This record gives C-alpha cells, structure tokens and sequence, in this order.
C-alpha cells in the first residue's frame, strides 16, 4: 500500500470532511450530524465516527443524564487538518462556478 | 450543497483520489491502471474513470488505430488538484508515523 491509499482511510471518503466540517463550527450529537446529512444512513454515520475517533481526529463526549446524551467534538489533534478542510472548500468553490 | 460536499463530489467516490494519483506519473490505459491497483474491479474502475472525466479533471484519449486503444491523462484542471494531495500526503505522513 501507499502514504495516499493509507491517508485516505484516516481522512478518505464522501462522509468524513463532511462531519468534521460541520464539527468545525461546534460539537454535535448524532441526530443533528444525521439531520445535517441526509444522504447517510444512520449505520454508515455512527460508522464513521467510529472510525473518526478511532483515528484520534475527534472526540466523544457522554453525559451522563437521562435521557443518554453523546456529542462529538474536533479533537485537539483534528484541529491540525483544518488547513486542508479549507482547501477542499476553496476548489469546490471553482468548481461549482466550473 | 456545501462547498466540501462539492470536492468530495469529484473526488471522494473509492478510488478516484488514488487513480488521480496514479496518473500524476502519466498517462495510463485502464489494463495499466489495473496492475498498479489490485484491488479494483473492472465494472468500478471504468465506473469512477466516467465519473473523473465528466467532473473534468482528466481527458481520456482515444487511438484510432488497429489495434483500437485508449487512454487517460489529469487534464490541466485535475492538475490543480496536486496541491490538495500535497498535503494530505503530508498529513497522512506525520500521522502513521505516530
């Protein structure tokens, strides 16, 4: 395998930049990041976040109350791929006037 | 859409990161793009090089000859895409690397 093809699995994909964006702008539970992206299911989101906090790239938060509360938040390293967020959101930005 | 939905359109499908990747070196014939991804099937290659040529960023070449020959190569457009993978490779390194 290659640096590319092993990044990818960290940060790779149609989902991952996508919740980390919206965890940019502030944590978030499950049911807001499945209400804010309705083209994934709700088994391929919690996926996703588990692959994301398995990475280091963010953190789950549980309060413990009832009703059960989690909430993810960008993790302190996460915060160190913020450059590249910007990047991807700048060439969409050409893109969509392409 | 939002402007990284926008990218991750273009190039977060499976594949079609590593591919662009694979075609920095040149241009390339899917028998070739076969070898150096083992791991691809027929039917999704040729699914993601449709998708990668109509989002533009690579040109697929027709030879008109006997025998009949094709070939793809990253467009002037998919070049402005090196950037982005500069970093992620960058990123991706300090990662695995601990």
């Amino acid at each position: 395998m290659s640096l590319v093809e092993a990044t990818l699995e960290v940060i790779g994909g149609k989902w991952k930049c996508v919740i980390l964006c919206h965890l940019t702008h502030g944590k978030k539970r499950t049911s807001e990041l499945k209400r804010l992206m309705p083209n994934i299911t709700q088994k391929m989101l919690t996926q996703q976040l588990r692959e994301l906090e398995a990475d280091g790239v963010i953190n789950r938060i549980v309060y413990n109350q009832v009703p059960p509360k989690v909430e993810y938040e960008l993790s302190e390293y996460g915060r160190s791929l913020e450059g590249i967020l910007d990047m991807l959101c700048a060439w969409g930005a050409n893109h969509i006037n392409r």
